[PDB]
């Protein structure tokens, strides 16, 4: 029932996700000059850098909130892909689903943990 614990949790996932090789393109922003239509398209930017920034800064209050940027990067590399086969899109959906697959419990941990708080 540790309220804070999701913190060391999610600095552990991104490190294994930094350590994926499909997280090369969502590692820092993405480049305007490589990609110049970018901003005519995604409204907002994330990448891992930022979300990794954010926790360490501490300005994520839970981890609900770092699932709702990690998201982004995921729906942004979608809407930005000319093709359901791009390679950069492919690489987002396996790195979408590990990420799943290790935040599901770290956000069942958390508001279990809220509930005994307020029990
Ligand atoms: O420019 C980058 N990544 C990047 N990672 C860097 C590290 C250092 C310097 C520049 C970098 O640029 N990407 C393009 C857009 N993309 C898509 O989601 C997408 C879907 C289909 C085609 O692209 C997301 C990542």
């Amino acid at each position: 029932y540790d309220i804070q614990a999701w913190k060391k949790q999610c600095e552990e996932l991104l490190n294994l996700i930094f350590q994926c090789e499909d997280s090369e393109p969502f590692r820092q922003p993405v480049d305007l000059l490589e990609y110049p239509d970018y901003r005519d398209i995604i409204d907002t930017p994330m990448d891992f850098a930022t979300v990794r920034e954010t926790l360490e800064a501490g300005n994520y209050e839970s981890p609900m909130e770092l699932c709702k940027d990690v998201r982004l990067i995921f729906s942004n590399s979608k809407a930005y892909t000319p093709s359901k086969r791009s390679r950069i899109y492919s690489m987002s959906l396996r790195l979408s689903a590990f990420f799943e697959e290790h935040i599901s419990s770290v956000l069942s941990d958390y508001k279990s943990a809220l509930r005994f708080h307020k029990r």
